[PDB]
């Protein structure tokens, strides 16, 4: 048992259902044939922060699952903290974007920031900044979601017993964990969150749209996942942080 | 032109449609008779910081908007940093907690930050570890939805919350009332906080969400 997405998992659906079920006013339009970029930026080694191991399970799977959403996935292994901001500028310059964008972020990082290859911090809204319909017009009106998989603080989740847009317009953050809280890996498996981002995805893509897949995922992990070493039983709480203005569905279909 | 909510603009729900909709594993129960208990922080006058005019309208058509909904509403006008603290620790003392839960606190401040009446910036994260199932236990396994309008088995503890901060009557506030109102019995808060971010846009407000299920209002005759 060291789970890994197949596309054969993949639940599809057909244009017909998406010429009924789609609603300009409610969702956004997602039906470029290549859904459109994703930009996958992965970081094992650094230079004083220990490897992070089963970060390239997370990133096949992942790439995996966005290739089989239709998505052109492109990867960045070990990226600078400059080499971070760099890549993201440019990947929001990338002229062929579709009708949605998809950003995923595997590394070490903290409260709003994300920590590079170099050690060198990143303030994740200096990302954001680069996504915005002012630093991206290429990407302006469009969805942009993005996935960071990091830490955020180092606390310990003990659990319990059971027209004008404003600028920051059309993003959603898919985070693993709370602000302040750790966010898990295990070297054997890979990340929580990742693995229940690929289940959940997997299976209700095609009818829900990311904010209730994230929900799902959000339930996965907190009901699911448990870990622990002498002083207690770990769990760990991802969070969503959307600035949408429409509900946004993948529409998975047959472009894997 | 000057919005204001009244308890006409209300759509409601009925017991029949709450029985046939709810599935305990896909959404949270909010069925207590009143909803549950809300708390409302309204900092308007500061010692070094300007006045916040139309805050009272604010106020007002929130707290008609949750009693509407079937919640007890709590006001606590203009509370210094350690003030606000001590007021959002001793609601979640309250015991008298219903399904849900719920936070609105209308200040200065920025992102990470509200300012109270002394001009004392407090910890976001700090007020949100107030309603942790940790230092909340009358509220854990339970919803609790937190408006921010700042001016300028075993579950993780952090579970159950969702924040709705906006970021400067109000436009969100009225958005907020306008959506509510018409849609609160039948979507659930991200989709009405989704719409409530499209009033606002086309007519920038985030949500963070840590819920594990769908959060329905479902306002009946608990007016």
């Amino acid at each position: 048992t060291q789970y890994i997405f197949h596309e054969e998992d993949m639940n599809f659906v057909d244009a017909p259902t998406i010429s009924r079920v789609f609603d300009e006013k409610t969702m956004y339009r997602n039906f470029s044939s290549p859904r459109g970029m994703c930009l996958i930026i992965n970081n094992e080694h650094f230079e004083q922060m220990p490897t992070r191991n089963g970060t390239k399970a997370d990133k096949d799977n992942l790439t995996n699952l966005f290739r089989c959403m239709g998505y052109t996935v492109i990867c960045k292994d070990n990226l600078t903290g400059r080499g971070m901001l760099l890549t993201i500028r440019d990947f929001a310059k990338h002229e062929s974007h579709g009708d949605s964008a998809i950003l995923v972020i595997l590394s070490h990082g903290e409260e709003n920031v994300i920590i590079g290859v170099d050690d060198i911090p990143i303030s994740t809204h200096e990302i954001y900044d680069l996504l915005n319909a002012a630093n991206a017009p290429r990407l302006a009106n469009k969805p942009k979601i993005v996935f960071v998989q990091a830490s955020r603080g180092e606390r310990r989740d003990n659990g319990f017993p059971v027209r004008k847009k404003p600028s920051q317009a059309d993003i959603l953050i898919a985070y693993a964990t709370t602000a302040q809280y750790v966010s898990w890996r295990n070297s054997a498996r890979g990340s929580w969150f990742i693995q229940a981002v690929c289940e959940v995805f997997s299976t209700h893509a095609k009818d829900m749209d990311v904010v209730e897949l994230l929900t799902e995922v959000n339930k996965k992990v907190a009901c699911g996942f448990q870990t622990s070493q002498g002083s207690n039983i770990l769990k760990q709480m991802p969070e969503m942080t959307s600035r949408l203005l429409k509900k946004f569905y993948f529409w998975p279909e047959a472009r894997n």
